């Protein structure tokens, strides 16, 4: 895709901090950029839609390649069209703005380059306010193995790049992306938004997926860490027919404290009381305590009112601990009767390989047209006994979360992420 000219692209500023030790942090002047898929795509020569509603305009987009040469991703009015505002070290995502629903943003090193995080033997921490996120919404902060330049050096027809939020991929191998690898997704485009023949896969570390009711932390490995194209139902993921047909783990190894049997830990009025802000800390430990080692454990702490509170232990029979490890992941898949696609695609060793490639920080607010976010905050397989281990993930009713409901009833929902800090283990807090 080309770079557009109707609207100029100005990235909202966002500061964060890199630390070397507790109390010793340096502020970085970052910025964020809106993902390519939320943008208006217009023809390079005038101001005409290449994409109209849920369909490609064949005059400009008769095939994948031509479309990409003829069409441009426009700049974004962040506040007014997409409901994104930044202040200093804080970023606010509004749910519904006019006819826009939600957003996905990446953190930039500079105006053409995603910030790369190498997470092994490091810790990542951020403050969050999810008090205005009801059932059916997902305020996500996570990492994917995208190219720093958004694909430009690999794909000559991508002239927009990171500056326009190109190059997305995650463990679902999404086929709803209008542009992949410097080509439009037009041949095979089946309207619902819509899905095409091509998808974009890469390893995904979901540090935080949450609303005011439930949260989960979930690594999702892929055979190839790092961005790959797939095609048809071989993609697997949410949009393909068979979830488990592809090269990535679509479920992942998850720790949601509610699902693990502690229902008094996280929620309104609870130990982590989601009516107020709190701090989320995630450590990525290696077997030998060094930066070159194998990923072996993911640990979680929360901080609310200067109190440091560790992730609760699993209270599921035969599943032990409060951290993600190979042992935990094996035991939890068995005790819930879920297919162990995690270990099939290389588990934590392969999550670690992706972390070694470097990963991009994504911040997001979305609702779920496929599954109503019930996998996160309700009884998920809905046709199943909510007393059997692993079905119940939160207190939301099973009729919650349908997009046309939440978009109409809670349009002023929002999420705020702030005070991002990154460094060696135990440097981001006391
Ligand atoms: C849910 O998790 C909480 C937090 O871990 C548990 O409360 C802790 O219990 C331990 C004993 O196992 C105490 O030493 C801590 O001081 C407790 N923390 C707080 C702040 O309460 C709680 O027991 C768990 N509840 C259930 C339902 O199992
Ligand atoms: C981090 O601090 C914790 C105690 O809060 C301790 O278990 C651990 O050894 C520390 N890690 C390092 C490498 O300093």
């Amino acid at each position: 895709q080309q770079a557009g000219t109707a609207t100029a692209e100005n990235h909202p500023p966002l500061t964060w901090q890199e630390c070397t030790a507790p109390g010793s942090c340096t502020t970085q002047n970052g910025a964020v950029v809106l993902d390519a898929n939320w943008r208006w795509v217009h023809d390079v020569n005038g101001y005409t839609n290449c994409y109209t509603g849920n369909t490609w305009d064949p005059t400009y987009c008769p095939d994948d390649e031509t479309c990409a040469q003829n069409c441009a991703l426009d700049g974004a009015d962040y506040e007014g069209t997409y409901g994104v505002t930044s202040s200093g070290s804080s970023l606010k995502l509004n749910f519904v703005t006019g006819s826009n629903v939600g957003s996905r943003l990446y953190l930039l090193q500079d105006d053409s380059t995603y910030q790369i995080f190498k997470l092994l033997n490091r810790e990542f921490s951020f403050d969050v306010d999810v008090s205005n996120l009801p059932c059916g919404l997902n305020g996500a902060l996570y990492f994917v193995a995208m190219d720093a330049d958004g694909g430009v050096s690999k794909y000559p027809n991508n002239k927009a790049g990171a500056k326009y939020g190109t190059g997305y991929c995650d463990s679902q191998c999404p086929r709803d992306l209008k542009f992949i690898d410097g080509e439009a997704n037009v041949e095979g485009w089946q309207p619902s938004t819509g899905i095409g023949d091509h998808g974009s896969c890469c390893a995904e570390m979901d540090v935080w997926e949450a609303n005011s009711i439930s949260n989960a932390v979930t690594p999702h490995p892929c055979d190839t860490p790092g961005q790959t194209m797939c095609s048809g139902d071989d993609c697997g993921g949410t949009y393909s027919n068979d979830r488990y047909a592809g090269t990535c783990d679509p479920d992942g190894c998850d720790f949601n404290p509610y699902r693990m049997g502690n229902t008094s830990f996280y929620g309104p009025g609870k130990i982590i009381d989601t009516t107020k802000p709190f701090t989320v800390v995630t450590q990525f430990l290696t077997d030998d305590g060094t930066d070159t080692g194998t990923l072996s454990e993911i640990k979680r702490f929360y901080i609310q009112n200067s109190n440091v509170i560790p992730q609760p232990n699993s209270d599921i029979s035969g599943v032990t601990g409060n951290s993600i490890t190979t042992e935990f992941c094996t035991a939890q898949k068995q005790a819930f009767g879920d297919t162990d696609d995690f270990s099939q695609h290389g588990g934590l060793a392969k999550m670690g390989a992706a972390m070694q490639q470097g990963m991009v920080l994504v911040m997001s607010l979305w609702d779920d047209y496929a599954a109503q976010m019930l996998w996160l905050d309700s009884d998920y397989p809905t046709d199943a006994d909510p007393t059997t281990p692993g079905i119940a993930r939160g207190t939301c009713p099973t009729d919650s979360g349908v997009p046309s409901d939440v978009e109409s009833q809670s349009p002023n929902s929002y999420v705020t992420y702030s005070n991002i800090k990154f460094g060696p283990i135990n440097s981001t807090f006391t």
